[PDB]
């Protein structure tokens, strides 16, 4: 049963309760351990029911995770969950399969995971949201990421829109660099795709401040209006302990109220990282923190006038290039095709099986020319097999060489362990 949990919807720039049709505002907290590769607490009933209890004391209605494991079973501690009136938002990646923002593609292995994530997890009513990236431009010298991120952001829609799945909006969470932040935030709602909503790492907010000081004033004027729901995904600045959470008390004042959608405290765990406010000791139990009162009492005075869905009721241009300050062009990188990628495995005559591929590259780089396999999100030049996995393309400039120097004789041009020839490449997509 769900029952406790209706669907969220997203209707213009706010997000409404699909039973009631009352504006939902997230009071959220960040929920994901991390090891001494990803830990999913959400797969393990034994981690989630010891916390529940907690963030029902918090008084929270929304957690944000940033890894699950697809291949385990989530329905337990999503039910418990539901049965306190929580919802999840996800992050669609994870450390080893994201977006590099030092590298961006958008090619066949990310896409696989995006696609796991949803199909593992979009049966549940109570999961809020997707992010399709989190805070991959975060400066001026890597906003040619975007372009890759808005590639997930429209393909990830439609895998959503193509399968029997209820339509769970799919977004992104930004940082807070001066520099990047407007035209981040102009290019994920510009143009022919757009996030459908928009979260922000707000940590402008540090101690006893005010709407004013903060740059809160400034950050809720320039979102005025913005046409996607826009919240904090990240909030809780740590300069001064214990936190007070009096950022609290003007986000759902009736100021930030009508511009956002609430926010999501970071975090849930202590991490020896002073952002916690609980500590799970050495004999896996619960201690609360000092930070967990202010948060607790922060969210309980939170009373957010909202607006009802049926009084609401009643193309922005992409950022220009300029070279050092905004370089993330319009043009998108294709939708990342497994069949054509997989027909390399098939038909190849020279493959190599997952420091290696900057040598690697380097070196067949130098002997064949590897424009298919660039993406440039600058210029907006993606090449017809940029979309495939690092291994794949790798395997294609060595069978390129083999096929170049002409020697017919099985012996790839490469001495590596993880090369070898494909039988299957003589059997006659
Ligand atoms: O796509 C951009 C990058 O993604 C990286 O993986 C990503 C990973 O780094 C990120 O880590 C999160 C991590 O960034 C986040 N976190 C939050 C904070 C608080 O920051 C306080 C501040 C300090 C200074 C100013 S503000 N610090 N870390 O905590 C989360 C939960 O513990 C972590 O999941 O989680 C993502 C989702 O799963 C992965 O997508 C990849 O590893 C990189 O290669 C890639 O470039
Ligand atoms: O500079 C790049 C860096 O920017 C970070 O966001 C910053 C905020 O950290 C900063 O926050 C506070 C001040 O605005 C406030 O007046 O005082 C407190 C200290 O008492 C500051 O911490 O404000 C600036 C400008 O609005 C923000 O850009 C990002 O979080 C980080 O991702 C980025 O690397």
């Amino acid at each position: 049963s769900f029952e406790k949990t209706p669907a969220i919807k997203i209707v213009g720039n706010k997000f409404f309760d699909s039973e009631s049709g009352e504006q939902f505002f997230i009071k959220g907290i960040a929920y994901q351990l991390q090891r001494s590769s990803y830990i999913d607490a959400l797969a393990d009933p034994k981690i989630c029911l010891r916390d529940i209890p907690f963030l029902k004391m918090l008084g929270v209605n929304t957690l944000r995770v940033y890894a699950i494991d697809p291949t385990k079973s989530h329905d337990i501690c999503m039910e418990a969950l539901s049965a306190e009136g929580m919802y999840v938002l996800l992050d669609l990646s994870e450390p080893d399969i994201s977006i590099n923002r030092e590298n961006p593609s958008w090619d066949v292995h990310i896409f696989e995971r995006y696609k796991s994530v949803i199909d593992a997890m979009s049966s549940f009513p109570n999961l809020l949201g997707y992010f399709a990236g989190n805070e991959v431009t975060n400066d001026h010298t890597n906003t040619f990421a975007s372009p890759f991120v808005k590639a997930a952001i429209r393909d990830a829609k439609e895998y959503i829109s193509h399968s029997n799945h209820r339509k769970i909006p799919v977004g992104y969470s930004t940082n807070d660099d001066a520099m990047t932040r407007d035209n981040l935030a102009r290019y994920f709602v510009c143009g022919d795709v757009k996030a459908d909503f928009y979260g922000i790492n707000m940590y402008e907010w540090c101690g006893y401040s005010t709407y004013g000081t903060s740059g809160y004033r400034e950050r809720t004027k320039e979102f005025e209006g913005y046409p996607i729901p826009v919240f904090f995904s990240e909030f809780g600045c740590n300069l001064v302990r214990p936190r007070p959470f009096t950022e609290v008390s003007a986000l759902y004042g009736n100021k930030m109220s009508s511009v956002w959608s609430g926010g999501l405290a970071y975090m849930y765990f202590e991490e020896e990282n002073e952002y916690g406010v609980v500590k799970i000791n050495d004999n896996d139990g619960v201690d609360i923190l000092p930070d967990f009162k202010n948060l607790k009492k922060e969210f309980a005075k939170a009373d957010p006038k909202g607006i009802t869905e049926e009084e609401y009721l009643t193309s922005v241009e992409c950022p220009h290039i300029a070279v050092g300050v905004w370089e993330a062009n319009e043009k998108l990188p294709e939708t990342p095709d497994r069949s054509k990628c997989a027909c390399l495995d098939e038909i190849l005559p020279c493959e190599i099986v997952p420091g290696k591929y900057e040598e690697y590259f380097s070196y067949l780089c130098s002997k064949v020319d590897c424009s298919d396999i660039l993406a440039n999100g600058k210029t907006g030049e993606y090449g017809e097999f940029s979309d495939c996995s690092v291994e794949q393309k790798l395997s294609l400039q060595l069978s390129k060489l083999y096929c170049k120097i002409g020697a017919n004789d099985r012996h790839c041009p490469l001495n590596d362990k993880n090369v070898y020839f494909n039988l299957e490449s003589l059997q006659p997509c």
